Order: C-alpha cells, then structure tokens, then sequence
C-alpha cells in the first residue's frame, strides 16, 4: 500500500521462537531523541591544568548525533528464555540480525511565560545512517549506559555520540583526527517513513557454556601406575650419617603430584585479594595504590577487569580480587561511593579447573644454581605469559553483560576474546546514527552571512525493533546423576524476582552466569 | 511512489568518490529564505549629491 500519515509504518514485535538448534528472539522498544549540543560540534578536553591527574587527560569532540546500543543481552532475552538457554545448551553463537525503525513522530515544544506546550510538526525530518565500512571511530564495546531497557514497557532516551583522539596534555597533536558526520550519505525520514536493514555475523566459535567435570591435573587413571620415573630422593635416610644420593619411583595412586602431565594451566597476571569481610581487610585506602595496573605511553592505566581467572579457591568466596571481577549495581544503587549491599558480584569459580586463581602465584621456579657448596633457592612467578601446551577458558558472559566487541584493526593480535567477555569480531554490527534536522527560526530581513544560531526547540520519538537469530549447540552427555540447574527460589517472598515492584520499577535481584551443564576434559 | 506530506522528498547526500581520473564530489546544505523588500522592486541609487564620490 501507499504509506502516509494515516497508516502505521510497522507492527509491534517482541517475541521469541525455538526451532531445533535455532532460536530467534526479536524485540521492540520506544525511544525518544532530544537535540544535543544545540547542533554544534564541540571540542572537549581535560588536563592537569585543571584538577585532572595526568592519567585522565583527554581530547575529543561531542557531536549532536546519537546512536543505538543493543549490545547487552537483557535487551534480547527475557529471564525465562535465558533460563531455557543455559539449562539445555552447551554453546551458541549469533548468525544474522535484522533492524527496523518506524512510526516516527516529531514534536516542537515552546516556552511561553512559565508554561510549556507541545504540538505535532509534520514536515520536519530526521537523519539516519549506518556505517557498513567502519569508517568512524567505533564507540560501542565499552558497555556504556543507555542500552535498550530490559523490561519492554520502558521508554528510553537515546545517548549522545562522541569520541576521543590522540592527546598530549589537554592539547592535541598532529595526527589528531576530526570528523564531520553530515559528510556521509544518510537517508532522511518524515513521519511517513520506515528504515530497515539486515546484517550477518562472521563465523565465530560458539561461546562455551559449561563447567569441566574434571580438573586439568587429575586426568590420570587413579588405579594404574605410570612407567615414567621422577627424582624422588636426593639424600640417604635412616642412617646416622646421611649423604646425597639419587633415587626414583614410579608415579602412582598414592602420590599423584609427581606424575607426568601433558598440559599446563592458562596464563596468570596476579591481582590483590580483597575480603568481603571488612575487618579482615587491611585498614587503609590502598585501592588505587595497590591496584594492579599497566603502563602505556607514559600514562598509567588500571586493568579492568583483566584476563579471565578463578575468582577464589575452595570456600574462599568471601574473598575476591581487587578489579578482577565484574560488578553490577542493584536497582537504584547510589552512583558514587556505593556500599557493598547495593552491588552484585560475579563469581568465576566454575573455571577453577583450567585456570589459575587470580589471587595467587602461577608457579615456582629455582632462582640459583645448586652445588655441593651451595644451597638451592626458589622463586615465585606472579605474572606468567603464554607457553606451549597451555589451555584456558574465556571469561563468562552474563544476562546484563555485553554481547560483542569490535576487534581493533592491527598488525596482529593473540586469541581475540574480549576481556569483558563476548564475541570478538572483525566486523561488528554497524553502529547506527540519528539526529534531528535543524530547522531555523525566523531569519532577519537584511542579509547576513553569519550562520543562524536560533532554532525551534524540537524532539522526536518513535519505535525501534531488532531481530537476532541465535544458533545453538545441543548438549549430548551420558552423565548419570542429576545436573546442577538454575532455578528460582521455592520459598515465599514479599515480591517476585524479575517482576515489577510496588511502584513498577523493574529490577533484577541477581546476575546470571552462563555456565551450568558439565562436560569432560 | 506517490509523494506527499508523509514522505521525504530526497535523501541527504554529502560524499566524494575517486575513480581513475574522475572525481565526483556532491554536497548538501540547509537553507533558509526570508522575504525581502516586502515583495517590492525598489530603485536604489547613490551619487555625489550625498557624501558619495
């Protein structure tokens, strides 16, 4: 049919579907786009001239534009679906996504005296484009606020777009680059229009969701001896006078720590341990001083979180590494200086098999060279790079966590798995840009060259819908006993988890890990 | 399609292209036209009668 003000552009779609190994989840939300920066690209910077420390100095611009971010899971999955997924499936990866944008309204608002009023401005337009060629600074992947709200009835504001560039102090160097967004082809829409496009994900390995039922070192047969020998004795025993001697034994059930092994744990870069029990921790503020940090370009940087590791060893759960773990705040938590009770901590315990504990050393090696004259010495490796024969697990993903991150384009990289967890991509989904078309006020009669700074105050709202087809990897396992599963609490409550509160403020009582089912090394 | 108040007339184009010896650069801007001279053609002149040289 012929579209116009009368018809509606598109139909509300929020649904999921389960077909074999395919699962297709599409969502819809209601968005509102205000005008930013009064239609002005502005330089922003901060430096040691102000109260800024040398590390937080930046240089960049704030565009009038705005972008859409669906990168977080809880956009696309109800908790219920996210319950099925993690219970029955080993692994999954995305395939293709669709995007629709429709039912745009535009509204011009004025302030007269102390009152407000609003009306529909028909002829006005908005601009939309997507960079398929990745020709812009790619700002997604830092898990900024402002993704689509989990609970569909909500209506969200669209964030403002901006970017940073090479800085020296608060100043900028020659390679500093600048952009103009209006310099791209972009389609212009009025109230009678819609905008849609498709995308496909590159082949990416299925994200593993499961824990290893075994441990890396215990793969041995418990009953049978190895035929290899190790050096078990340097000294004669049982005599009144003991001298050095060489002696050996086979690795066997009694002593498994001496047996040969075919593989090594993953790499380790140590973190400082912090207790959830206040009294146990040292009395001081060490956070930034003792914080594990890495140094780049004469500029210090905290490593947040850092590479995937065990959070804690057996029954240590009250202990966690400083920055090592992700954190999620409970609903309406204080933004700043929030106390522990208002935040929710992830736990990596599932990977203790393969990967080392974040709070402890990797291993021990000898520092010196022994002699009949000299006593041998040992040394402790807190930070160990990658070695041949290492295996390791990526970091877990969470219902709130980011889905993907763009792999930077470089000469070369090593095992591109995003630290925050996700799917690294050579070619992420293209980021989408949108802006209100500036509409001038009444210009003067007499000519002037100066650009018109006055405008009609304006904003626009509409609908947005997003589709994703997730491929699954089904679980096939012969394990006899019942599995661990993710369930809701049976006991009564004052209110239901993941449901609206008294006032209709949706909240998530806890994060949800992705690993439950078990496999076998 | 049949154009009207609902549709947008044309799409924003600001772009350049480099093909061999050809280079194609197209631009777009936003303009505002006030009404001049209250819809009146007017004689204008200046002469030595005034301060004009």
């Amino acid at each position: 049919g012929a579209d116009g003000v009368g018809s509606s552009s598109g139909n509300w779609h929020c649904d999921s579907t389960w077909l074999g190994d395919r699962v297709i989840t599409t969502s819809t939300r209601t968005w509102a786009l205000p005008t930013y920066n009064n239609h002005l690209y502005k330089q922003i910077s901060n430096g040691t001239s102000g109260g800024a420390t040398n590390d937080n100095t930046y240089f960049g611009y704030s565009t009038p534009w705005g972008y859409f971010d669906f990168n977080r899971f809880h956009c696309h999955f109800s908790p219920r679906d996210w319950q099925r997924l993690i219970n029955n499936n080993w692994g999954f990866r995305p395939k293709r996504l669709s995007f629709k944008l429709f039912n745009i309204q535009v509204k011009e608002v004025t302030q007269n005296e102390g009152t407000k009023t609003i009306a529909n401005n028909l002829t006005s337009t908005i601009q939309v484009f997507t960079d398929s060629e990745y020709q812009l600074p790619y700002v997604l992947g830092s898990a900024h606020q402002g993704c689509l709200p989990p609970f569909p009835a909500d209506v969200f504001m669209i964030p403002q777009y901006g970017y940073l560039t090479l800085n020296n102090g608060s100043q900028a160097v020659g390679r500093s680059s600048f952009y103009c967004l209006e310099y791209f082809p972009s389609q212009m829409l009025r109230t009678g229009n819609n905008f849609q496009f498709t995308y496909t994900f590159e082949d990416v390995p299925f994200h593993s969701s499961y824990a290893h039922s075994q441990s890396l070192d215990r793969l041995m047969n418990p009953l049978i001896d190895q035929y290899l020998y190790y050096l078990s004795r340097t000294q004669t025993t049982g005599g009144t006078a003991n001298t050095q001697t060489l002696g050996f034994s086979q690795g066997g059930p009694n002593t498994m720590a001496n047996q040969a092994k075919n593989w090594l744990p993953g790499p380790c870069y140590r973190q400082q341990r912090v207790s959830t029990t206040t009294g146990q921790n040292n009395n001081s503020n060490f956070a930034w001083t003792a914080g594990t940090k890495y140094h780049l370009n004469g500029r210090n940087s905290l490593a947040n979180p850092g590479i995937a590791m065990a959070t804690h060893k057996d029954d240590e759960e009250r202990f966690f590494p400083s920055n090592g773990i992700l954190i999620f705040g409970k609903q309406n938590a204080a933004r700043d200086n929030a106390d522990y009770s208002d935040v929710m901590l992830t736990s990596e315990e599932e990977i203790k098999t393969t990967n080392p504990v974040a709070t402890e050393e990797y291993g021990i090696v000898a520092d010196n060279l022994q002699q009949q004259n000299t006593a041998p010495q040992i040394g402790t490796v807190n930070s160990q790079g990658a070695l041949p024969g290492m295996v390791w697990q990526n970091r877990d993903v969470y219902l709130q966590g980011p889905i993907w991150a763009k792999i930077p384009h470089t000469d070369g990289n090593f095992h591109p798995s995003p630290l925050m967890g996700g799917f690294g991509l050579k070619h992420p989904p293209p980021q989408i840009l949108i802006k209100n078309t500036p509409v001038p006020a009444d210009p003067p009669t007499t000519f002037n060259q100066s650009k018109l700074n006055s405008f009609i105050t304006q904003y626009s709202t509409g609908q947005v819908s997003v589709e994703i087809e997730w491929e699954l990897q089904k679980e096939n396992s012969k394990r006899w006993n019942p599995e661990i599963q993710y369930t809701s609490n049976y006991y009564k409550s004052t209110s239901v988890d993941f449901a609206v509160n008294t006032e209709g403020v949706y909240s998530e009582p806890r994060p949800i890990g992705t690993r439950y089912l078990t496999r076998n090394l």
